[PDB]
DNA sequence: GGATTACACCCAAGACACCAGGCACGAGACAGAAAAAAACAACGAAAACGGCCACCACCCAAACACACCAAACACAAGA
């Protein structure tokens, strides 16, 4: 399994880590229920895609 | 073919070259070019055979004449 890079995440995709998470673990994580994903994190920065 | 398309102000966010073939030096091989020799042209010397003048005799050319034929004024005919 060649190695050939990293791609970036969009979070609450299925393939975040907060996907299968329930309103209790998301608390624990500090992540904010309304908070919908969609983004990306660059660097700690959150970058949107214009369509 | 280029060249220009409002003015002022605020904020945030990322990068501030990495990596790959050419110059120098680093050494071989046919080609860019140089040296030589042997079959290429000619000329000097000897040999004898082809070329020139005689001698020569038979075959073609000219003269004589034959009969034969082509031809040209004109007496006659003719429209």
């Amino acid at each position: 399994k060649v190695h050939i890079g990293k791609v970036p995440i969009m979070l609450r995709s299925k393939f975040c880590s907060l996907r299968t998470l329930d309103e209790v673990d998301l608390y624990k994580m500090k992540e904010c229920p309304y908070d919908m994903g969609g983004y990306f994190v660059i660097n700690g920065s959150e970058k949107v895609l214009i369509a």
